[PDB]
Parts: C-alpha cells; sequence; structure tokens
C-alpha cells in the first residue's frame, strides 16, 4: 500500500506531464497521495497563471465577511457577518492596515504559535466565494475554469445527462481569515491555486481517520451535534493542532505559497488559516474514485448547509432515498 502513513505529498510535474490533468491526479493517487486528504502540486517553472496581477483592483468583493469568534482558543466556532462592499483595493489597504495586518514574526511556526494562542481576539474580514476566475485565457494547463465538469463526469461514469454548471471562486483573504473544518460539498475533490500574496496554512485528516474527527466534534459542539448529524457541513466549527493531538486525531499539516497548487481528496477533512492578504482560486471537481465516496456522502438537513442549485442533481441520483429530506432542508 503506498503512503500508508498517510503523508501530504508534494509533486514537481514536469511541463509534459501537466498537459494531461486527469492523467495526473490519477498518477498521484497511483502513488498514495490521497491517503493524506491533501497534496501540494509546484507547477513546472515554465509555466504561468497569467502575465500579472497588477489589473485587479477593481474586482468587486460585493459581501465580505467579518469571522467573528466564540469559545476557547484551540475550540471555536465562527459566524459570518455581512460587511458593505468593496473593491479588491479597498480590501487589499484594509488587510494592510494597522488593525488587520500580519504581525512581526520569526517564521511560519512562530506565526502558527500567535494565530492559534489569538484568533478569537480578532475578527478578520474574507472575501470569500466570488464567482470568478483570474486565469488567463491562454493558460491551457491546470487552468481551473477549463476543467471538465462533474456533470460530464457523472454522465461519462454512469451514463445519465444532469443539469448543472461548476464554475471555480475566487478568495480574497487576509490575516487571520480561517477556514473551518470540512469536507467538500458530496465529499468532492477540490483544486485551490494561491495566486498571489501572503501564504495559506492547511490542516488535514486522512479520508479512512475521517470519522475520528467526526466523533470529536460531537464531543466538542455538543448542542450542534444535538441540531445536526452533520453539522461539519455548516463549516463554522475550529480545532486546534493542539487539541487535535491531546485526542489522538490523526492529522497533518502544510504552508502553501503562492504560485502553488493543493489539491483535496474525497472525504478530506480540511482548515486553514492565511497569513496576510492574498488571492486564491478554487473548483471542486470529481474522477471515477469518487463516485463511491459521492453516494456515501453525508449530508445536513437541517437547513444551516444551503448549497448550490447543482447538488441537487448530485444528491437526486447518487442518494435517491436521502433526496427528499435533504430537498426539504434546502427550502
Ligand atoms: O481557501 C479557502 O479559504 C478554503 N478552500 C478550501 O476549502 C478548498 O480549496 O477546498
Ligand atoms: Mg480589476
Ligand atoms: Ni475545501
Ligand atoms: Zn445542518
Amino acid at each position: 500500500a503506498q503512503n500508508p502513513n498517510c503523508n501530504i505529498m508534494i509533486f514537481h510535474p514536469t511541463k509534459e506531464e501537466f498537459n494531461d490533468f486527469d492523467k495526473y491526479i490519477a498518477y498521484m493517487e497511483s502513488q498514495g497521495a490521497h491517503r493524506a486528504g491533501l497534496a501540494k502540486i509546484i507547477p513546472p517553472k515554465e509555466w504561468k497563471a497569467r502575465e500579472t496581477y497588477d489589473n485587479i483592483s477593481e474586482i468587486l468583493i460585493a459581501t465580505p465577511l467579518q469571522q467573528v469568534a466564540s469559545g476557547r482558543a484551540g475550540v471555536f466556532t465562527q459566524y459570518h457577518k455581512k460587511k458593505k462592499a468593496m473593491t479588491v483595493g479597498e480590501y487589499r489597504h484594509l488587510a494592510n492596515s494597522k488593525k488587520y495586518q500580519t504581525p512581526p514574526h520569526q517564521n511560519f511556526e512562530d506565526l502558527e504559535r500567535k494565530y492559534w494562542k489569538n484568533r478569537i481576539y480578532n475578527s478578520p474580514i474574507y472575501g470569500a466565494d466570488i464567482s470568478g476566475s483570474l486565469f488567463d485565457e491562454n493558460t491551457k494547463q491546470w487552468n481551473l475554469g477549463h476543467l471538465g465538469t462533474i456533470q460530464d463526469l457523472l454522465e461519462k461514469e454512469c451514463g445519465v445527462v444532469i443539469e448543472g454548471v461548476n464554475t471555480p471562486y475566487l478568495y480574497f483573504g487576509m490575516w487571520k481569515t480561517t477556514f473551518a473544518w470540512h469536507t467538500e460539498d458530496m465529499d468532492l475533490y477540490s483544486i485551490n491555486y494561491l495566486h498571489l500574496g501572503e501564504p495559506k496554512t492547511w490542516y488535514v485528516v486522512p479520508p479512512e481517520h475521517g470519522q475520528r474527527l467526526e466523533r470529536l466534534a460531537r464531543e466538542l459542539f455538543p448542542g450542534s451535534s444535538r441540531g445536526c448529524g452533520a453539522f461539519l457541513r455548516h463549516k463554522v466549527a475550529l480545532i486546534s493542532p493542539t487539541v487535535l493531538k491531546e485526542n489522538g486525531i490523526p492529522f497533518n499539516r502544510i504552508t502553501q505559497e503562492a504560485g502553488e497548487f493543493m489539491v483535496t481528496f474525497p472525504y478530506g477533512y480540511h482548515a486553514g488559516f492565511n497569513h496576510g492578504f492574498n488571492c486564491a482560486e478554487a473548483i471542486n471537481f470529481a474522477t471515477p474514485r469518487w463516485i463511491d465516496y459521492g453516494k456515501m456522502a453525508s449530508q445536513c438537513s437541517c437547513g444551516e448547509a444551503r448549497v448550490t442549485f447543482s447538488m441537487d442533481a448530485f444528491v437526486r441520483i447518487l442518494q435517491p432515498e436521502r433526496y427528499d429530506l435533504w430537498k426539504r432542508g434546502q427550502d
């Protein structure tokens, strides 16, 4: 069995190997990458996502989210308070302001310590989930707006044609902006490219151990757990590495820098934080190996998780028994 300790693997494809996305994902899995839940891909030196980032300031962040925490330093939830619209240029200035800027630090480890110590005492503002792309249309390799669609994958694997579309999302972050513990909708893959700026630290639980994280989360968030049998789908709960280690939960951590891709694998729980002003782009995708995960994915039916139009068909076709209850949650 490849990668039996479920370590995060890092890949350095050549320009020739960067041509065929599906084939490279399958190669990474042949080496056991999926066992970690997360892999890093460093593009060949010949590649670029676009020529410059000098002309992005007029992109609008229509609903910036202020991430307000409740709980204790290592075990907290966050809620998202909607703020007034601002441009990316306005947001970058805000991120660099004395109130919100990254503190002085020695190295990534020192900054990670400061994050876990102090996150709950601040409420950083995240420009998340903005439909759009920063890949140049002429970038032919690993262009996240030109991937094969999940609807086409389901059709190719299972023969059923379904409605829905699959497009990327931009994330503009600042120091302490936070992504809560989650897997993807329908336990899909994700791919995330850090276009610019400061790093993003990731934590991940191997898929084979995801239920260990769920059991801890039910212990640590007991009212949430009573409210919903899949409350990590709400994407609001954080648990620190110190707390995970105290409870024996297997996990790994890695820092993504600008110019690097991360891939999350089906049912790989992940969480993390941004080091300072940055911009990432991400999209979900599928492979043949995903289908069995999609069929088994938990679902939130309490009404909190509210998701895209396109998840309807996935539930309807892969999870027909759950469909009626899940759709009630959506309406
Ligand atoms: O970058 C972020 O805030 C969150 N991204 C992801 O969870 C992802 O790409 O799967
Ligand atoms: Mg612009
Ligand atoms: Ni994710
Ligand atoms: Zn729920």
